[PDB]
């Protein structure tokens, strides 16, 4: 499975900014087996995708589900096709449990997205409460279950990378990731296939940082990452380079 | 008061069905002394205000509460300044009524969005039924309220325009009348003199989120607290042009 490492800009963008994060990826030593993808603020996803060499993904960081119409403040699959981005972050934590998005509609997104020929970051992960009451798989395969459910064809799998955040982070050791990877892992080989469960890429999203990303990459079933706040800084590419 | 248009783009656009609507609005032959705001998708807004020509105003159709942090898919007002638009609309009752957004965060964005220098259409309005049930008022004011209650000044009122969708009417088979429009903005306009003052009651644009069409506009316009239209479907049309001749 090749390493997947990608930064999540979150709500944090600006000309000035995005132009120090654009040289500093593009001058950038990274190892050539890692695929990388950023993704800035929705109103930045053109210039950035403009600016960076197609060694890099561009990401929106949202969509909605259906190409067009009476959805005043959503972008659909189709405008990301647009402005040339592939890629699409559904169902962060932030977005199920600040904006409030369910299970079923973080499904409906992705079956919609992958359908317009985006491929999908999808995030899963529980809560503190919910992790102290023993319920981590429980919640992350209602949540998988959820995007099972809504794919209209099991191809599709083919265009999803799992991230799992530990919401509950207290702090996530890679021992702990790397349980609940293997856990979905089975999940995937149960419900869905071996082969899709052996190719599927499941990285890790909680706290990434340069100095805990080498021992988190040796996981066996973490794939890689998708970084929070590591993304703005010049640690973004010792994240990297976790996995060489 | 100067007669005010805006165009919700809604989820509709791309970069070169954006350059048509972009086109239209370019050779549209309009009163100047109009004020005409568009509304395009998000990943837009920069491309589109470079483009258009800067009479027209740029609106983002939402934004959130803070200029920076951990808001995986969200955009503050900050950015919106940074790439030259200086508008957005809150509250829309698809926001409201699809999206969930409560009356506090419309009014917690709204004092942001201002706090930052981009201007706000503020949007509200009632469902049948509580339409139905005579709530029209209690419903509308309570929303006025969230916004008055979280406006960092009484000034920022210069910097917001009102919008009254008819829920009741968007989203069933009934359509508002131009009377009972009327009816609504004279209430609102009457709750912004006793709640705020007489001054800003007198000035602030109260613009009608109904169904706005080349057929209706000219009547809507006549009414005497009607200050203009936020026009959904028409707006990606000619006849957004006559729409925004609506007055003159
Ligand atoms: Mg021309
Ligand atoms: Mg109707």
């Amino acid at each position: 499975r090749k390493f997947f490492v990608g930064g999540n800009w979150k709500m944090n963008g600006s000309k000035k900014e995005n132009d120090k994060l654009i040289e500093m990826l593009t001058h950038a030593k990274i190892d050539p087996n890692t695929e990388v993808l950023v993704a800035p603020p929705a109103l930045y996803l053109p210039s950035v995708r403009e600016k960076l060499d197609k060694r890099f993904h561009v990401a929106a960081q949202n969509c909605y589900k259906v190409p067009s119409g009476a959805f005043t403040g959503e972008v659909s699959p189709a405008m990301l096709k647009d402005v040339g981005c592939d890629w699409v972050i559904l169902g962060h934590s932030e977005r199920r449990h600040i904006l409030l998005e369910t299970d079923q509609l973080v499904g409906e997104k992705t079956n919609h997205a992958i359908s317009a020929g985006v491929n999908v970051i999808a995030c899963i992960g529980e809560k503190l409460e919910e992790r102290e009451a023993g319920k981590t798989e429980e919640v992350c395969f209602r949540q998988m279950e959820a995007i099972r459910k809504n794919l209209s064809s099991a191809d599709m799998w083919n265009h999803i990378v799992i991230a799992y955040e530990p919401v509950w982070a207290k702090t996530a050791t890679e021992q702990q990731a790397q349980e609940v990877h293997l856990a979905v892992r089975r999940w995937m080989e149960e419900k869905v296939s071996p082969a899709v469960a052996k190719s599927i890429r499941i990285i890790y999203g909680g706290s990434v940082t340069a100095a805990n990303c080498r021992t988190l990459a040796k996981q066996p079933d973490v794939d890689g990452f998708l970084v929070g706040g590591a993304s703005l800084k010049p640690d973004f590419i010792e994240i990297c380079n976790a996995n060489a």
